[PDB]
């Protein structure tokens, strides 16, 4: 048992991060490789903290304090230093005399502006060196001076990178092993015919952001003189056969010369996001130098004040035949049209079109089908009708999620309409449509009485997103079309659920052959009409969380006793967020005995019935996490052998009953976390692996003592965060 | 100072509830009158509880515990008792040998189902009873026994309620002193002649919920016998002249017998809601027997399955001289015609036509304009386009709560639109309308950019509330028509205030010379378009929680730092739960120097910089309530002679310096609850009237000795919850 560190083996890992300490631990375990400090209290680094810590081939000091003052070479004795990390912490200069060993060196977000041979060109071995965002946006922060030449003895350099601070142009003598050169926002009007002639390795050239595009921009922007584009030599890319990814973002363009691709034959991703690109896009030579492009993002190139009846594509598009990706947020236009399409429905692996937040009105829908596999079909935010703000180790101009949901996107073919306007499915609104498996239409404020026939004509959909709407649940035979149904999320629909007058049917729930999935969270459910009874032979998990099963079950109230017992094969339920007070044992009796998870997290259970697990034989966890349990029961090895994991943080547990660790023979995870212990007697005192216990007010007196003999003896449970282990006055139990 | 209890004077009240008193103090003050004991842990009631308290002329026992033991005349000594409460206690009788001095008993959600002689009839000093809600809905409990005559010897007795027991008739003998009947839900089929006959005084008889309505009942709910209607006999309120309020709802009618008022010459308030009652509506004789009713409530008369184009109200209505409001929820049609409503337009006194859930799809506007003096007409939730679950002691079938808020329907005449589907109001959307001053079109789902002509046709409008919709806040001119607007609610516009890459406009705030009160609370905002600023003369109060003020004020951006200073009449602002860490100085010194009132509470701030204190000189409330403030200063005299309410509970202060309490000299109110105060040392120990220090950890030791005398020294000090002023291990400071 470490401390104040919690080890692990990938390769031997002291996690030592967010812990408060104000120094580098003495006690690190002498096998120990890569030490995470980071997120601590640490002011001062000497020669001396890391005395005898050797093989330490990584060291994390981010986040220090939660400015650090590090003594010169006060690393250099460690010989297989490798990889150091020092972000984020008001560095003034890069230090000095730190081990030649380093591989890769981080110094982001800090207020290093002057980069010396004193400090970085004796490190002949560095793969991978991070100096981004150190003078940015309204910084107090001086121009970013590059000692000449101080790159060209770095001749094992893959990696640069110098975005977010102030260069005005790119260095010279750049070492030819970069094959990843990263400088975004460094404030680069020209780019020379002599920058990058030498670096016949690069995969990756990233100059976004110099002449931004800054119109209604999230950060402080400054544009070049007269909104003006980037200034890019016609010979720039010349000698850069290997590039791969060139990230043109936000640099003003309107033309692109289609002779910058000339030697670029493997060119994958392009990015020319946020530039004013519209009349590149209708009549654009650089598209036929692209024949393995697989990625173009065009996103943002709006004109401002204008709005296009139809997008305008040109004829060259169907020159890009590796293409997959087409990203088109932006564009701004009105109608989507079948012929606008055309370029593109030739193109055999165009997979993706995002057209996401181009207020488009009308989609001629049919138009999807001419396209040979279309799988992501990306339509949300249209008007369809019936420390620190910018993570310094992200993409800058996009989110990087995936367009939909990977499990709803895993069934097949993919629309997401989500966040538009189709208030009311028609009875021809998905005419014309390929086979869709996966469909979003969350958030179009949707309020109609589902019955059976609105998803006639894509009736294979295998997961259907509603959530965010204002169903009004009064027709039994809602949704039924949909017989291959196996997800259903109608989460977030609580407009008419709320109200006791209107009527409230869930019938259709039964007559799903193939439901795995419904979540039925936060819909403030109270009341149903006529049937009280969840039923189905298939569903597998119900999330019921953010409903209100304290007024469904209330105690002078029989209807809803029942309410889950008819769904015979669920094995999880979400219970959390209904208010509950207590639970009476015959509804609590009548949870499908099917079930292995059950979670009743934060409601507000004074007690719980424990007795009743004899009749839940295959439960395995039961989570009871941010309650006002007061006492545990004394007998859990009668009631279960199947409990492997139990969650018992935020509540009020003062006392452990008797042999409460030992007995119970399948149960290997048990968190009691921030609850009331006092301690743990003795007569408490084997199948466990993990036991949690921060967060307690441990009295520490010689009481205490005979647990700590304990946790010697048991080497084999794991007790996380020992640091937040503490007498009730500061310092950890382990003292 | 008192304990356990906190007294005040309104006649002496020793307010004592919630305490978990484990039994009736000993240590009440000797003046005390009216002791409120509910909600704690009283178990038992002996005669020696309340040994010398007299004058004590009311007790509340309700909610002990949060069943009570009371012994026979355990009550019997005190002599002055007059009101006794003892609600909701699990009592199994009326208990035995009370002090016939009461004057007002409630045994209201016991478990009394026998009413004796042995209880009752000794009390001739009964006004008002309340037995109702013991046995009901799906309750294990007996049909209620009423010993025969029991109530005859109450000759004192106004109010007798039993409403929620199983009766199944009128008992006979009753007082003719009452005034007011509650028989609600006590399943009596017949209501027979002789069963009012002599009670020539009742002003209120409440005969709901026998032969109930139960389609759709958020409670269980039995039908009479073929869902047949209440039978009441043709003379059955004959000699009832003094009837005022009249509850006849969910007693399944059909018919009304307009006979039944030829005797209530001043019937006033008709309660017929969720009756069959479509056919009595459009032709009912009992309309021309109410000249003097005032409020009509025939709601929830739907017949179900049908859905009428027209609402049909006879012509009888006309006769209706008096009436002031008329609701007519859950009727259900689809259209509301001019022809419609004639028989209500020369009804001198209707302020208020309610039509909420009647799911109506056009208005024919105009029709509101040829009434009289309509005040309030309410349209919520439509489709007009472009312990215990009920409480017992509110009205069981309707909210009372007003229909539109008081502080906008205060302005003039009011039309509440919310919970329709108006999502794009058109150029001639309120074409036709009366003046109206208080508008809600909150709830409307509207995406819509507002442009300065919307509301052209209602230009007065002074309090405009439109949350809870999705505005596209794209144009400068927004809402800027509306010349008188004092109050504008844009809470919960989140929808593209949260997308970065969309445009937001707020500079139209500023051409309103009227504007006292503007809430965008969440709203997410942390990104304007072009102008940074809000701007205005007039505005008074500013509510901006649950925005991103973090971001804004993101310290390498200097766009927002003087975000409210424009805002040049402000004396209330609202920053709370805006995700801070910190305020840069600069922004919090351009907050407005006119501020009297600044609430920061719910961020997660680490630090305050008091100092700048000194530039608000105005200032009298700080809220700074849950936050992780660490310190405080020991200079506030220094910065502040204006703060008089200072609120730092839930943040995590330790210790309290020099001087605190005594050097400020406008400060009267300073809450310090919930932090982390081990003591308070003689060395802070004037003008101050209250103190809050529930919730610390105060470690009581010799140490803590000092600050008791100063509690002993300075009576003019409210402490409050001094119970909850709790020894870090249980019991208070003051033992
Ligand atoms: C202009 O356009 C260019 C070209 O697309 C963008 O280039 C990408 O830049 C991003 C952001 O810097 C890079 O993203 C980060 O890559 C790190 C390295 O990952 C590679 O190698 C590791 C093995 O070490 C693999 O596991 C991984 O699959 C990759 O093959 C990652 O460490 C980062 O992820 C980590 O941090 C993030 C922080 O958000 C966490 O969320 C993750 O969990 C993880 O801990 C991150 O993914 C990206 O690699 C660049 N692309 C390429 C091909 O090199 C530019 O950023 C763009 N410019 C601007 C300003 O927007
Ligand atoms: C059938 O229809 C009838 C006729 O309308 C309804 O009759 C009303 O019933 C309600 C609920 O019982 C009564 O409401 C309660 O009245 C109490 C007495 O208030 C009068 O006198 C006090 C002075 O002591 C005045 O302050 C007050 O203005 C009244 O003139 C109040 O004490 C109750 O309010 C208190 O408790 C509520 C609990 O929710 C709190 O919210 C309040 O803050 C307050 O503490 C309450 O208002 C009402 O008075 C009856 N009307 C008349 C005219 O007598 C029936 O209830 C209805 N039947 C059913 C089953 O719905
Ligand atoms: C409605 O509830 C469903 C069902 O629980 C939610 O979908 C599920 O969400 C969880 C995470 O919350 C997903 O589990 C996660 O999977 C990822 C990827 O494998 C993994 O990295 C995580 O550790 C975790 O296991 C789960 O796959 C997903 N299930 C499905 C069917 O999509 C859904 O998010 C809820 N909807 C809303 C709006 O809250
Ligand atoms: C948007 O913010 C406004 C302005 O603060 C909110 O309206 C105000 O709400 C408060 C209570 O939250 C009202 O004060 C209260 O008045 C009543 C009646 O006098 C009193 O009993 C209370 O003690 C309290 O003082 C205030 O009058 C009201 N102001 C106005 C102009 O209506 C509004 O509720 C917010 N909107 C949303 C959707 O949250
Ligand atoms: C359906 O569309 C909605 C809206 O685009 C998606 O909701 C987002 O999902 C991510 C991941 O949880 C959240 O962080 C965002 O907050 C959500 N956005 C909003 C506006 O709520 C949703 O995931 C989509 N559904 C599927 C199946 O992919
Ligand atoms: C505008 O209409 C909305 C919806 O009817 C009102 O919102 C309700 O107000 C009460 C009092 O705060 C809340 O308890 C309810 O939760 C609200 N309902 C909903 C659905 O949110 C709103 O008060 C009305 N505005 C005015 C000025 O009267
Ligand atoms: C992609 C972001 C565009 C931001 C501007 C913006 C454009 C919008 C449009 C498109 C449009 C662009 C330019 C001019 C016009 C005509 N006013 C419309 C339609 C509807 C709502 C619109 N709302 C907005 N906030
Ligand atoms: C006042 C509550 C009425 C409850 C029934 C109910 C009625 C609705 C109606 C009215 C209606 C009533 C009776 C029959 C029909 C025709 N299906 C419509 C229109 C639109 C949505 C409707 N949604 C509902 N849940
Ligand atoms: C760049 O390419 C051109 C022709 O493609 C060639 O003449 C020149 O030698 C190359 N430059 C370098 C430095 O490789
Ligand atoms: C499309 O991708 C497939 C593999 O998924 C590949 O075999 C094929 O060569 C690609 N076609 C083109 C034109 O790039
Ligand atoms: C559901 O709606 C369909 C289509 O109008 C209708 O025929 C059917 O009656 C409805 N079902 C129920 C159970 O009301
Ligand atoms: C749904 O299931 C029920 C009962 O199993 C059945 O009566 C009903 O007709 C079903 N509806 C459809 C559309 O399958
Ligand atoms: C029960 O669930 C399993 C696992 O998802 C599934 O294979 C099986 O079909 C379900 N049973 C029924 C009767 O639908
Ligand atoms: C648990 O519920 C059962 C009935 O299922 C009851 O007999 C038993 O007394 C309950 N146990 C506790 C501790 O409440
Ligand atoms: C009731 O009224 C009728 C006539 O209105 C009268 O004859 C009778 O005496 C009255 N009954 C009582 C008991 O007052
Ligand atoms: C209407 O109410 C007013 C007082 O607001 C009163 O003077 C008048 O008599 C009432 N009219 C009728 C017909 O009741
Ligand atoms: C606001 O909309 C009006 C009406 O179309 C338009 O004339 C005006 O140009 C818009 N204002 C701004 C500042 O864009
Ligand atoms: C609003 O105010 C600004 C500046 O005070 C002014 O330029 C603009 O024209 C105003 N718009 C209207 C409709 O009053
Ligand atoms: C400032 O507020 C006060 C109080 O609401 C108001 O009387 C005055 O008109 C406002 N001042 C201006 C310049 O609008
Ligand atoms: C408060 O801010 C002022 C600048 O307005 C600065 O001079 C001072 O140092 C700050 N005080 C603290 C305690 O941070």
């Amino acid at each position: 048992r470490s401390y104040p560190c919690d080890e692990k083996k990938q390769s031997v890992i002291a996690e030592c991060s967010n812990r408060r300490l104000q120094e580098v631990p003495q006690t690190v375990g002498k096998y120990v490789t890569e030490l995470d400090l980071s997120d601590n209290f640490i002011t001062h680094i000497t020669n001396e903290s890391f005395q005898g810590l050797q093989n330490l081939t990584k060291i994390n000091l981010n986040h220090n304090p939660n400015g650090l003052n590090i003594t010169d070479g006060a690393f250099l004795n460690l010989k297989n230093l490798r990889e150091l990390l020092l972000e984020d912490n008001q560095l003034p200069q890069i230090p000095s005399g730190l081990p030649e060993s380093l591989t890769e060196l981080s110094l982001i977000q800090n207020n290093i502006y002057n980069i010396t041979k004193e400090g970085i060109s004796r490190l002949i071995n560095l793969k991978n060196l991070y100096l981004a965002w150190n003078c940015y946006f309204n910084k107090v922060c001086e121009k970013t001076n590059i000692e000449d030449g101080v790159f060209e003895t770095l001749t094992n350099l893959e990696l640069l990178s110098l975005s977010f601070n102030s260069l005005s142009h790119v260095p010279p003598k750049l070492p030819s092993s970069l094959r990843k050169l990263f400088l975004s926002n460094t404030q680069i009007k020209y780019i020379s015919e002599e920058d990058f002639k030498g670096l016949i390795n690069l995969t990756l050239l990233d100059l976004s952001g110099n002449c931004p595009r800054c119109f209604n921009a999230p950060f402080p922007c400054v544009p070049c003189d007269g909104g003006a584009s980037i200034n890019i030599d016609r010979f720039a890319f010349q000698n850069l056969t290997q590039l791969r990814y060139l990230n043109l973002s936000s640099t003003s363009l309107r033309k692109i010369n289609a002779a910058w691709f000339k030697n670029m034959p493997h060119l994958k991703v392009l990015d020319l996001e946020f530039n004013y690109l519209v009349g590149e896009i209708a009549s654009g030579a650089f598209l036929t130098m692209l024949p393995r492009l697989e990625i173009l993002d065009l996103s943002f190139n709006y004109i401002k004040g204008s709005y296009p009846q139809h997008i305008n594509i040109s004829r060259n598009f169907s020159k890009l035949l590796s293409l997959r990706a087409l990203h088109l947020r932006g564009y701004v236009f009105q109608e989507l049209r079948e012929d606008d399409f055309q370029p593109l429905m030739q193109l055999p692996n165009l997979s993706t079109i995002n057209l996401g937040i181009n207020f488009i009105k009308q989609i001629d829908f049919k138009l999807f089908q001419n396209f040979s596999n279309l799988e992501i079909i990306y339509l949300s935010e249209n008007r369809i009708s019936p420390d620190f703000e910018f993570d310094p180790h992200s993409n800058f101009y996009h989110f990087t999620r995936p367009l939909i949901k990977p499990q709803c996107a895993a069934y097949g073919k993919a629309l997401d309409l989500s966040l538009n306007s189709i208030f009311f499915i028609g009875p021809n609104q998905f005419e014309n449509l390929p086979d869709i498996a996966c469909l979003n239409l969350s958030a179009n404020s949707n309020a109609q009485v589902l019955s059976g026939t609105e998803f006639s004509a894509i009736p294979h959909v295998k997961y259907l997103d509603l959530t965010n709407n204002r169903l009004d649940f009064d027709n039994a035979s809602a949704l039924t079309e949909l017989s291959d149904l196996e997800v259903l999320d109608l989460s977030y629909n609580s407009h008419y659920f709320r109200i006791a007058g209107v009527t409230h049917h869930l019938e259709f729930i039964q007559n799903f052959t193939n439901l795995k999935v419904l979540n039925l969270s936060h819909n403030n459910i109270y009341t149903l009409t006529d049937k009280y009874n969840l039923e189905s032979k298939s569903l597998v998990e119900l999330v019921f969380s953010g409903n209100r099963l304290d007024i469904l079950w209330n105690d002078d109230d029989n209807r809803y006793i029942s309410i889950f017992k008819g769904l015979k094969n669920l094995t999880r339920l979400d219970l959390s967020l209904n208010r509950l007070k207590h639970i009476p044992n015959e509804a609590f009796l009548n949870l499908p005995a099917s079930l292995t998870e059950l979670h009743i997290n934060d409601n507000m259970l004074k007690f719980f019935n424990w007795t009743l697990l004899q009749q839940f034989p295959r439960l395995e966890l039961l989570d009871l996490r941010g309650n006002k349990l007061l006492f545990l029961t004394d007998s859990l090895s009668d009631f279960t052998s199947s409990l492997r994991t139990l969650l018992l943080s935020h509540n009020r547990i003062s006392h452990l009953p008797s042999g409460f660790l030992s007995e119970v023979s399948s149960l290997k995870h048990l968190d009691l976390s921030s609850n009331l212990l006092k301690t743990i007697n003795k007569s408490a005192l084997t199948k466990l692996s993990m036991l949690e216990l921060h967060g307690n007010p441990f009295e520490c007196t010689c009481d205490i003592g005979d647990f700590r003999r304990w946790m010697d003896e048991h080497l084999n449970v794991k007790i996380p965060r020992l640091v937040d282990v503490i007498c009730a006055r500061g310092k950890s139990i382990v003292s």
